[PDB]
């Protein structure tokens, strides 16, 4: 059957996890998406000439351990670590999420990409150097995105797919 990639999008409330995922699948920018709705989404893509089906968990709600999140964390192949460039706390929260994923994987070498979202906004509080430093510390790529303009959205997901290929 068609190759699949199981992806997980994680990050603080409000950073744009749903908006990024909706842009990828639908090519529309959502100004409001219910923060409680945790679901998976599927998209057929072609990346470096390979047709595949992405299976993407948009994490949401507060109720952490849940049938769905548990199975995607245990079986997920790659993770997008999303913060917003106007949300310093969301950047500070990234290390927590990376630590929890590493503990589920019992591994230091999990495919991940750091995503700094909301690049269209004036109110930057996390500088690109802070992002780049963090990603280099972790050994992973950094991609700047805007779900509003769509800048970097494909690049983020495709880079994650390329990172999974490099690992397996
Ligand atoms: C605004 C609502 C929303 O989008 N979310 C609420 C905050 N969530 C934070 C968050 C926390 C953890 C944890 C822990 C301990 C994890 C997680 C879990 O649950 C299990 C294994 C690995 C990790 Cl990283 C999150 F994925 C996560 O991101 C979701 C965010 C959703
Ligand atoms: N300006 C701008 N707003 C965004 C961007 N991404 C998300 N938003 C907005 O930020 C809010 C939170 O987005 P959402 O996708 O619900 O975040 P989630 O809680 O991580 O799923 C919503 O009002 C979105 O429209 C972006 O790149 N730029
Ligand atoms: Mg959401």
């Amino acid at each position: 059957g068609m190759t699949e990639y199981k992806l997980v999008v994680v990050g603080a409330c409000g950073v744009g996890k749903s908006a990024l995922t909706i842009q990828l699948i639908q090519n529309h920018f959502v100004d409001e998406y219910d923060p409680t709705i945790e679901d998976s989404y599927r998209k057929q893509v072609v990346i470096d000439g390979e047709t595949s089906l992405l299976d993407i968990l948009d994490t949401a709600g507060q109720e952490e351990y849940s049938a769905m999140r548990d199975q995607y964390m245990r079986t997920g192949e790659g993770f997008l670590l999303v913060f917003a460039i106007n949300n310093t706390k969301s950047f500070e929260d990234i290390h927590h999420y990376r630590e929890q994923i590493k503990r589920v994987k019992d591994s230091e070498d999990v495919p991940m990409v750091l995503v700094g979202n909301k690049s269209d906004l004036p109110s930057r509080t996390v500088d690109t150097k802070q992002a780049q430093d963090l990603a280099r510390s972790y050994g992973i790529p950094f991609i700047e995105t805007s779900a509003k303009t769509r800048q970097r959205v494909d690049d983020a997901f495709y880079t994650l797919v390329r990172e999974i290929r490099k690992h397996k």
